[PDB]
């Protein structure tokens, strides 16, 4: 019959919505979420398909020679200010299913930055956003549960900081961090830690940690963007890269 014939076809045409280097990054942020639940607690290729489906996120891979992907490929590495070396692999246009609509675009002082984050933390991140962290009140309030800035969303603009942060994972050694619209609005500049900040302080909409320098010293090694509403995050790329000096 050709009934038959075309819904095989179409069971083609649905697995060919995920491109090889896509499947192959979702296998592995699953991998490296599986293998740390599996460490805490006692432990080519098919498309998977399913798995890249619960994450309600869309990825596509910017191919490696695309305009697209040197002009993203240079912001990145533009303000890497220890020229400790870094080798770009992969990079992946990013949007998650409620993101591109619940964004405050309208605040103004909308700037593109790095968030950086272990690898196991990337299908968390990318099924549910950046969250905020949980406030402490049950407890004195230690320096292991908030920042240096309280308890908000953190970036930087600079790869030397967010390497301090995308921590390689125990699949493949690589580095994942995201680049992110964030929502600034109007941001004050701190030089001293606050970490009782559950929000921007008043007439403010975001907060920024000034790094240290020769003239002005401040609580700062690097530069920190913090804010305080989910909804000054909108999620962009996905950033794979490596240490050469992680290896020997
Ligand atoms: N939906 C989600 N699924 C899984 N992990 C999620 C998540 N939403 C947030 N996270 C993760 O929670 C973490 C978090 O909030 N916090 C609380 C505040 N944060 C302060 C801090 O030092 N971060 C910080 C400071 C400066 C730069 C950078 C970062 C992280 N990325 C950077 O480039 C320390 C960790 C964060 O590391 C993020 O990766």
């Amino acid at each position: 019959s050709e009934q038959l014939q075309a819904l095989l076809l179409e069971e083609v045409m649905n697995s060919s919505t995920l491109s090889q280097e896509v499947s192959d990054l979702v296998e592995m942020i699953w991998a490296e979420a599986l293998g740390h639940l599996e460490h805490m607690l006692g432990s080519p290729n098919p498309p998977s398909l399913a798995k890249y489906r619960a994450l309600r996120c869309k990825i596509e891979h910017v191919e490696q020679n695309t305009e697209e992907f040197l002009r993203v490929r240079k912001e990145v590495l533009q303000n890497h200010h220890s020229k400790s070396p870094v080798d770009v692999l992969q990079i992946f246009r990013v949007g998650r299913v409620n993101e591109t609509t619940e964004f405050l675009s309208k605040l103004g002082n909308v700037r593109p930055l790095l968030h950086g984050s272990p690898v196991q933390n990337i299908v968390g991140i990318l099924c549910r956003g950046l969250l905020l962290p949980k406030v402490v009140e049950d407890r004195g309030v230690q320096r292991t549960d908030v920042g240096n800035l309280g308890s908000g969303i953190y970036f930087s603009d600079s790869l030397s900081t967010s390497i301090k942060y995308s921590h390689p994972g125990e699949t493949d050694g690589t580095r994942l961090l995201l680049i992110c619209d964030v929502a600034l609005g109007k941001c004050m500049d701190l030089h001293e830690k606050d970490f009782s900040l559950t929000e921007a302080p008043p007439g403010y909409d975001s907060v920024h940690g000034v790094s240290q320098t020769a003239s002005v010293t401040t609580d700062f090694e690097d530069d920190e963007f913090v804010v305080y509403k989910t909804n000054q995050v909108k999620m962009k790329y996905i950033i794979k890269f490596s240490m050469p000096g992680d290896q020997i």
